[PDB]
């Protein structure tokens, strides 16, 4: 009977795993995830870049990254205020790279930016109208995470 | 060892079932579900009717169907823009049925609607008024899913 | 082999426990939970105090309790209307206590409140502007639950 109980339990587990996946899909849906698109979410908390990266990492997501105008607008409507994007030029000044790998393709810089102000600005925030401004990674901005499509 | 381990994993499984049930109750509450009332949810995406049904079906819900004046208003409250209802006359033109089966009971059609205008209209949408209008199941309108009371 | 399958089941269970914890963390985050702080949620339903206690209790939370001005404003923003707080003087008239134990410290009473009006008022509501007013526990106000930091 032991092997039977085990098989029945593996069946329960398979069912439970599917149920949890459904819970995740309904949650993503209720928070705006569009079909076939990445899911963007925020708690409206402002913190230094390293903390945003750590936070999204803990949720198994990454710092929000706009790969085109549509995604940029999506992030813009989720944030409501200045928010960090998963982009920095920490390696080579002026060479923005995604924190998940690869050179920046789509960009939406504000007039006169990036300007690597004062002691330097190697992080990026999306601001008003959805435009971009480089800022200090130590500055506190809104944490917005993204999850895969 | 073996039998005690198996017995404990059965209890772990049941504990996980209880927690997931609790998680689902909390999510429904946060989504606005009122006690002993069905609730509606949307990701604010606009799409063809066939996609709305498939999407809600996957989430184990159905395309929102107002059974009375109250519910019809709750959906309107959630949608905010034209949204598909789980009603169509695809089977027999003129005869609208619920996607869940059965013939129409309560309704709230707009004046001189449904009319099956143009090349035809077999789906139904709730407008920024609560009134209903048949439209092309191919047109794109907001997806609003409904879940059991 | 039996022992192999059992060890796999343990791994599956531990994986499921991890994923559910992540689902809970992401949901809290999506609900505005700030790092190291408790969060608040409401379904916007109005009901007597005993019903709110039972509802929050079931979700493994408690009726919202503002411990300082920051928390008070967060609860105010979530409520958007009059809502019960986890504070009452049901046990000893005039001495407000937290439903979870302990005498009231931080408070935000409107002028001339609390006043135990009429036959008496032993519960507390936060109002539109964030100030507090004692009311009848039998009155119906918005249900707002709080969850631990
Ligand atoms: O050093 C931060 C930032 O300062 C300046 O931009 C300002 C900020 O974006 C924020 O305060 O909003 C202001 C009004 O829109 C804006 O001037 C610039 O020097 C910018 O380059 C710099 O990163
Ligand atoms: O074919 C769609 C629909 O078109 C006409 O109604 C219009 C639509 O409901 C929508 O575009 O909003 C318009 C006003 O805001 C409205 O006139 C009608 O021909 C209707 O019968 C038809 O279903
Ligand atoms: O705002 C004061 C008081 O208002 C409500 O009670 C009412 C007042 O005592 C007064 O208007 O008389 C009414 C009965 O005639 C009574 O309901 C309550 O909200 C109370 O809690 C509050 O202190
Ligand atoms: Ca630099
Ligand atoms: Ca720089
Ligand atoms: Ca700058
Ligand atoms: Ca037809
Ligand atoms: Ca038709
Ligand atoms: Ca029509
Ligand atoms: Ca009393
Ligand atoms: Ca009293
Ligand atoms: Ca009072
Ligand atoms: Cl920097
Ligand atoms: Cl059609
Ligand atoms: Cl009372």
């Amino acid at each position: 009977a032991i092997e039977v109980k085990l098989a029945n339990m593996e069946a329960e587990i398979n069912t439970l795993k599917s149920k949890l996946e459904l819970t995740n899909k309904l949650h993503a849906f209720s928070m705006g995830k569009k079909s076939g698109k990445k899911f963007f979410v925020t708690n409206h908390e402002r913190m230094p870049f390293s903390k945003v990266k750590a936070l999204c990492s803990e949720l198994r997501g990454t710092v929000a990254i706009p790969r085109n105008a549509e995604e940029n607008k999506a992030i813009q409507e989720v944030a409501k205020t200045s928010a960090f994007l998963g982009i920095t030029d920490e390696v080579t000044e002026g060479q923005f790279m995604y924190v998940t790998g690869g050179r920046l393709t789509y960009s939406n810089w504000k007039k006169d930016e990036p300007n690597d102000v004062g002691s330097g600005e190697d992080c990026v925030t999306i601001v008003d109208n959805g435009l971009w401004n480089d800022v200090s990674c130590q500055a506190s901005h809104t944490a917005v995470c993204e999850f895969p499509a």
